[PDB]
């Protein structure tokens, strides 16, 4: 008795969203509420910074909206697997925006269910290589042969 009916696969500006998004009405259907919409957005885009994110508000006719993407494509979750944590008082020696081979795989695997890719190396370079675009980098993916 619950099946998504509207997957708002729209986009949205970080640090720039407001009671006047490219949707507004096109979204007001989940019980009709905008601020909560942008509140959670501006609240996250503000908790992070400014940017753009593809929204995929998986809504179900039962009148519910499940979804929360953060940062442009890839970064939508690559940011998490990347290195966003800040920290407080640590011995030092560390960085931000660092993913791992497998992590980008699963993140790229589900991203390649049967569309057109095939080898984990393609979608991989995507999620991972995409991270490179974002400047992010992998944290492993060993490659040796001299034992």
């Amino acid at each position: 008795m619950k099946k998504v009916v509207a997957v708002v696969k729209l986009q949205l500006p970080a640090g720039k969203a407001t009671p006047a998004p490219p949707v507004g009405p096109a979204l007001g259907q989940h019980g009709a509420n905008i601020m909560e919409f942008v509140k959670a957005f501006n609240a996250a885009t503000a908790n992070m910074g400014d940017a753009i994110v593809p929204v995929e508000i998986t809504i179900y006719a039962d009148r519910s909206f499940t979804f929360v993407t953060k940062t442009p494509p890839a970064s939508y979750l690559i940011r998490k697997a990347a290195g966003l944590e800040k920290g407080a008082h640590k011995p030092g020696r560390e960085k931000v925006g660092r993913i791992t081979w497998e992590q980008v795989l699963e993140i790229a695997k589900q991203k390649m269910p049967d569309l057109n890719t095939t080898d984990l190396e393609a979608a991989a370079r995507m999620i991972a290589g995409s991270a490179r675009s974002m400047g992010v980098e992998v944290v492993g993916a060993p490659e040796v042969k001299d034992a």
